[PDB]
């Protein structure tokens, strides 16, 4: 009887009520009760979306790569990769600026020497690039590996179209049947995404409630200042980077935000961009009128290697650690931070646990090593205390950047349905 | 020269001859030879049947969920879950009764104090229920996890039907092509099931022979009384619970048993219900006239969370252990046993080794802890010595209960083909 | 920009140039540079080929087993298995002959006792044969298990054909749709194989260069004789065994080598028969005109259980070790070597790491045990020092034998397209 209420209002109600409920439950210490009785519903929501992530990616990208020329696909790839790199660098820049504004970690007052102990190397860029090419596509499917599925789906769709243009009719009909199987699978997946969005408000409520209950009490003092800095920086990344980039390429930013709100809230509460990918793709298709041959390629790739929010978070935490141990970063050191954050977002393409590897890389780049028992590790552990509070906002901005780049590239390729943007 | 012989006679001959052969070979101690030369054929049979389980489940259920309304699907689910819980409770009750009748373990005479230190714990019910929803369906397919595949296949079939009732023709044609792929796969699977049933007598013979050769000598003394008890209870669970439930809803029980015979014997010799699933569904379709939209959903669900024979076995062994260590169970304790056995069938939905987790849970419910070196662990090992002899019958009764509940629900939903139930 | 150059000549140029480049770089000690900068390209080639192996096998075999009668399928299986066993025995015989000819290991002069302790075990024939039948075909697909996928695809194709000959129309149309899906998948796979053969020269160059640079310096002294022996034997296995078997059944051997050159060079540089399988199947179809219902079954089966080159290598290395420790093999011992080499080719059907298992098995068959610190283990390590130089030729001859047997069985079943064999 509740399905009749509109979904977007229900999701916003769940968000607001879960935030307030979690704060109130953590203020009275019932956070364990929230983890035991309320959290499983949000976990169910996240499982329902993660269920859809792999089939929708495989099928939608086979279809899209079929419904597009290889030259256009490569041009779109170059465009979207340039967008991703530029926006990530801008996110690190905004993170450093907002950190210097908030003066994060200035009152932690830890003593640190000039000692330096050599650590291990980051995972090889070459091996990750080779790992883009799978050695068993069924295996990469079972393992949830996005980038190799992207590669295989693109190759499969291109082969299918080249087969549909043959003289023999049996070959054409076989390729047509195969493409129909993928299209029916994709349609079913998007249908199910729409179905799951009906339960989405409950999961939104439960997830925001659990996070607020477990980490609301920790947002005081310097960690509170960190939270304020990170969220301000994210806000700027949307309102300056994304809005100016959308106006430069002629897209109404407010309509963009209104359409993306669903993927935004899903990413904010699930804190997993790849797990928001189904809602993100459904917003790209059935809200913004982006063609499948664009978003079916850019959105998984973007969920994997485009995290503006993570880059801004890294800029803030590196300023925090440097100011907390008492060695503020020189200008050239912050330039190294930006360069290393972008190159490390690239180099960490699809590995698990990439957040901490990237953060360790950025810290090591300026000579802040995570030796155990050292003040640097201490400040890093301080930051990790509010990691979920930060993860919400950073994942939201990651998905929002994915969508903005998708829309910009689609507008530049005239693959954007303008009829969705006129009132 | 082989295929021309009738199949039912061949499987029955293989069962009986393998039982006698295994008994005779194990009584004279050549059981190792049976393990080396005879068992691999039964192993081949089990592998051939296990091979089909995942494709046939996925395809049959996508097809069935497509060819049915979501409201009817929900009604069937509620019906079959009520049937399953009621029959499991009835099985624990029958196990307790037959155990009290045979006075199992009364002459083991072990000394036991009243000390108990907690060892096991239940796997969280919430996490088990959440694990039903997969997070990667390709992975769940690869790992053989039935319940998440069931969930994904139902969601996919419903989406396919909702797409076929759309206005655009391209969407209809894509959804129909997909449903045809799944239907062709399922048809191929059932074809292969029929083909493998030709080799079934050899594997049946080998399996019953190996089990009889390895565990025939052990059916003496108190364990003998256990076997005689357990099988009796299993028999009663078939003859009273199933037959009365079938006559209540207007199903001739003898026709039901005659049709289920193939799945019954397969479950009895392979001792894995999910591994019997292909024969069970092929019997449900091509023998009992159950609609795919019913059995394609109930039979795997029943193989996973409906084990009447295992519940009756638990009822028997709890009385056995309590009588062996010298502490017979109170009436209220037996009621708690029934309640916890039913709740534990749910709580172990799809976990590996669920038999022992459920048994440990039921024992702990009445305060019998399996600390090593204690007399309770000793009696439990006594019981585990004949686990295969018991596993045959209990798995058979698990599969038979699945089939009976499926036919009952199909009769109540007018989804049952009456033309298959008329004799000439 | 170089794509316009013909492909086969480019593959030959890459082979020769990589051999020379690797030799030159390894003699001057720059092998690390080759491993760091050159090898990743050959690795990319090998991963690209490995990607296709599972889909092409599954789909091509479903199609072929569908498009053939079960009686003919069984006849073809018997024929190709007899061919495989005969050629493996012949290869062991040639290996023993060329080893005794080159007097391999005669000048190592190691002292050896008479101790014999068993190392690894053979997997029980019963358990391996049972393992041929999968218990989850999705699992075998994900794990790359070739033999169970072969079994499942054959059973599925036979079921599909039996369904297409039914009276109900829904059954016919469903099975027909499924077979269309598998046919489209296989067609797409062969298309992509052809596409990857465009990058094949780069990978050929890189692989041969890396191998020659890392193990070129080691081909001196007694090991040099081993190389001289092994390749000689390999050469003989091609020019006597295969040529006589092709001439007996009326196939011009030179045309066969000309058509097979692609799979030959791919096997030689990638050293993986299953990884050459796509090129091998494409050569069987679009060069030799072998029907899918033949090669789609014999070629994966041959890559798995037909290794003439490996058998010849075993024949050479057992004589090498026996002469190195000072106990040359009696006539009955060499007969035991041949028998056990064939029986071990059968018994290790599909196990991982079978290369070392088979060699340890044959050595144990003649009483040469790999106890650590023993001289037998020492000679085995000597051979493993040049195992890669040997592996190139070994895989090449394994794949060539696969193709030769496929063409012979196809000629005997009148499933061979003669129009490709006219000058
Ligand atoms: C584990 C148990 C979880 C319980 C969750 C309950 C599932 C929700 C019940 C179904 O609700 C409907 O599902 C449709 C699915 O199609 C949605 O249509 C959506 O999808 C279609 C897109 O083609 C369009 O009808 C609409 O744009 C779009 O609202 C529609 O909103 C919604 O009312
Ligand atoms: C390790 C090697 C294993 C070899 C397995 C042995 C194969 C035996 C030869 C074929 O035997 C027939 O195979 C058919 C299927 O292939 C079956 O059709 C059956 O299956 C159909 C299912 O659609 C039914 O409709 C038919 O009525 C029914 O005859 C049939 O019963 C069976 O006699
Ligand atoms: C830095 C270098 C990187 C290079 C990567 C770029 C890949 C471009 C591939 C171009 O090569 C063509 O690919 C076609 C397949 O895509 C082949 O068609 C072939 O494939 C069909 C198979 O269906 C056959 O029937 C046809 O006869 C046959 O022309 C064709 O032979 C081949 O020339
Ligand atoms: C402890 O929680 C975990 C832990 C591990 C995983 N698996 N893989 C993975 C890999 C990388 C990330 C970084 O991405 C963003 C961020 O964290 O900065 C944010 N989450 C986003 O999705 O955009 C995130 C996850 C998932 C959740
Ligand atoms: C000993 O071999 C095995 C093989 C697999 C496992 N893991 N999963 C599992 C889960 C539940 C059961 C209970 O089901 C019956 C029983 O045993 O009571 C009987 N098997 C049947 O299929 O109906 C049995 C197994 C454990 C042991
Ligand atoms: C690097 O390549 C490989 C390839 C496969 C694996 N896995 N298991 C396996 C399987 C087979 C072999 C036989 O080996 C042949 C030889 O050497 O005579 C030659 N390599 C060949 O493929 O025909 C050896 C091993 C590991 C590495
Ligand atoms: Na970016
Ligand atoms: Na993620
Ligand atoms: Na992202
Ligand atoms: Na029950
Ligand atoms: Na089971
Ligand atoms: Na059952
Ligand atoms: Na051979
Ligand atoms: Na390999
Ligand atoms: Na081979």
């Amino acid at each position: 009887r509740y399905l009749d209420y509109p979904v977007l209002w229900k999701i916003l109600w769940g968000l607001v009520l879960g935030a307030v409920f979690g704060l109130i439950a953590g203020h009275f210490g019932y956070a364990g009760a929230v983890k035991t009785y309320i959290k499983p519903f949000g976990d169910l929501f996240v499982r329902l979306l993660k269920m859809l992530v792999m089939p929708i990616v495989l099928a939608s990208l086979v279809v899209g790569a079929a419904s597009i020329s290889p030259a256009r696909l490569g041009r779109v790839g170059v465009k979207i990769v340039v967008y991703y790199l530029a926006t990530s660098a801008m996110a690190v820049f905004f993170g450093l600026i907002v950190g210097r504004l908030f003066n994060v970690g200035a009152n932690v007052n830890l003593g640190s020497g000039t000692g330096k102990a050599i650590e291990a190397q980051p995972p090889s860029l070459v091996q990750t690039l080779l790992n883009i090419v799978p050695t068993n596509p069924f295996a990469s499917l079972a393992k949830g590996e996005v980038l190799p599925v992207i590669f295989f789906a693109i190759i499969l769709g291109i082969a299918i179209t080249y087969l549909m243009n043959r003289n023999e009719e049996r070959v054409r009909k076989s390729a047509e049947t195969l493409l129909r199987v993928f299209d029916g699978l994709a349609e079913a997946m998007y249908l199910i995404v729409g179905g799951v969005m009906q339960y989405a408000p409950i999961g939104v409520f439960a997830l925001i409630a659990y996070v607020m209950a477990e980490q609301g009490v920790r947002v005081v003092g310097p960690l509170a200042k960190v939270v304020g800095a990170v969220y301000t920086g994210l806000f700027l990344q949307i309102v300056i980077t994304y809005f100016i980039l959308l106006k430069v390429f002629g897209i109404d930013p407010i309509k963009f935000i209104r359409k993306a709100k669903d993927a935004m809230i899903t990413a904010f509460v699930t804190r997993s961009s790849s797990g928001t990918l189904p809602v993100t793709m459904r917003v790209a298709e059935e809200e913004m009128g982006v063609d499948k041959g664009i978003f079916s390629f850019t959105l998984p790739l973007g969920a994997t290697i485009n995290m503006d929010g993570t880059a801004l978070y890294q800029g803030v935490t590196v300023l925090f650690v440097a100011n907390a141990i008492g060695h503020p970063l020189t200008l050239g050191q912050q330039l190294v931070v930006v360069l290393t954050a972008v190159l490390a977002s690239i180099g960490t393409a699809g590995v698990p646990g990439a957040g901490a590897i990237m953060l360790a890389m950025v810290l090591q780049s300026v000579g802040l090593d995570l030796t155990p028992g050292s003040p640097v590790a201490l400040a890093y552990a301080m930051i990790l205390g509010i990691d979920a509070i930060l993860d919400m906002g950073r994942t939201m901005v990651n998905v929002t950047g994915d969508l903005a780049g998708t829309v910009i590239v689609a507008k530049t390729e005239k693959e954007l349905d303008e009829s969705k943007w006129i009132s």
